[PDB]
């Protein structure tokens, strides 16, 4: 239940919900993986989809247009969330889009499901872990709610 589905074949940004901040992926400067305020668009924050097959069918990974990277989110090693050559290579590319109910209709959850997180993007904490992941089947908050923005 609860599959959403990202438009392919054309590029998005994805803002947070809590944060109002769009991802990025980034060659320079550090940090190469973080957030920005999605009134200012820049190049790095653009991403397409790419369908999963098999076992990760109705699934999708999160390629840069801006690096070639996809996103990944892990329990570990350090760092938890960042980007990885190729096209979903390692189980942790792969995410299903949680569509959310009620007040998050419209957005969703990014489930990496095969280490069981979720991103987060927040403004609650410091710079260094505002971008991160919190384990997908226990408490959910708005800074784990994501929608898709064409501009
Ligand atoms: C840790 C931190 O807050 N760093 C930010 C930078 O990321 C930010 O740099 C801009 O980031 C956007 C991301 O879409 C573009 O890459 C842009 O070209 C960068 O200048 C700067 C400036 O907003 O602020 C902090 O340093
Ligand atoms: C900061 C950074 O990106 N470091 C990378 C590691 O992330 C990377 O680890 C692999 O990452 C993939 C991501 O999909 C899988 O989690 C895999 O299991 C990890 O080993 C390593 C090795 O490629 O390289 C850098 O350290
Ligand atoms: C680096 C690290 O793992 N820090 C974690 C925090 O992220 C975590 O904070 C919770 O994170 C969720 C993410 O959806 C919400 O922001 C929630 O409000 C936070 O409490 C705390 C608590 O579990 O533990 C570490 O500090």
């Amino acid at each position: 239940s609860n599959e959403y589905n990202p438009p392919l074949g054309i590029a998005f940004r994805l803002c947070g919900l809590a944060s109002d901040r769009v991802l990025f992926s980034r060659v320079s400067p550090s940090p190469e993986v973080f957030h920005h305020p999605k009134s200012e668009v820049y190049p790095d924050q653009w991403f397409v989809a790419i369908p999963g097959s098999g076992q990760n069918a109705g699934c999708y990974a999160i390629k840069s247009k801006n690096t070639g990277k996809v996103l990944f989110s892990r329990m570990s090693p350090d760092p938890r969330v960042g980007h990885i050559d190729g096209d979903g290579k390692y189980p942790d590319n792969w995410f299903k889009f949680e569509a959310g109910s009620g007040k998050y209709a419209g957005y969703f959850r990014l489930r990496a499901v095969a280490s069981d997180t979720v991103l987060v993007s927040r403004t609650s904490t410091g710079t260094d872990t505002q971008v991160i992941n919190y384990p997908a089947t226990s408490a959910k908050y708005d800074d784990q709610y994501f929608t898709i923005l064409f501009d």
